[PDB]
């Protein structure tokens, strides 16, 4: 079981480093926000494509996806 063994140690995280990594959920999770993309199809597309490699699914969508040039259009800026 658990049990309350163990007061607040930093044994139990150094393993969630790769680990995690190797989570498909949270590889579209991830370039779910990344992209800020939601469909699966898209998000899925682009993993399979990087075999696995965020950075190429970002790349991948961030090569697709991307704001239009400063052309004669309106849009609709915005700022803080």
């Amino acid at each position: 079981g658990s049990s309350g063994s163990s007061g607040m140690t930093v044994e139990q995280n150094v393993l969630q480093q790769s680990a995690a990594q190797k989570h498909q959920q949270t590889f579209l999770n991830q370039l779910r926000e990344i992209t800020g993309i939601n469909d699966a199809q898209i998000l899925q597309q682009a993993l399979k494509d990087s075999n696995g490699n965020l950075e190429l699914a970002v790349a991948f969508l961030t090569a697709k996806n991307a704001k239009t040039p400063p052309q004669e259009e309106t849009s609709g800026p915005s700022s803080g």
